[PDB]
């Protein structure tokens, strides 16, 4: 409301703010190696069989 | 009525100011803490609930 000691509107435009953080670092990602799914991280089961693959 | 020794108008005057004081105080209370239950004595349930919230 009219609160001075906590803000809810900074927590939503942070929640928000980081998860464009977090989005645009795994286009950072994604783009430096080249990889859909660089590590098992990524995906478990695709990593697993392109390690296979390879 | 007439009475010099004693004049009970004053007595509810000082009553009225006294509780006009005491809502100042709790009025400055609440504007410099910024809470209005900051303490135990505003409201006992509501802290302990903020307290085990926080």
């Amino acid at each position: 409301l009219n609160s001075i000691n906590t803000n809810p509107g900074a927590l939503l435009a942070l929640q928000n703010l980081n998860s464009t953080n977090t989005e645009l670092a795994a286009t950072q990602g994604r783009i430096n190696t080249g990889k859909k799914v660089a590590n098992a991280k990524d995906n478990g089961a695709i990593w697993s069989m392109a390690k296979m693959q390879s």
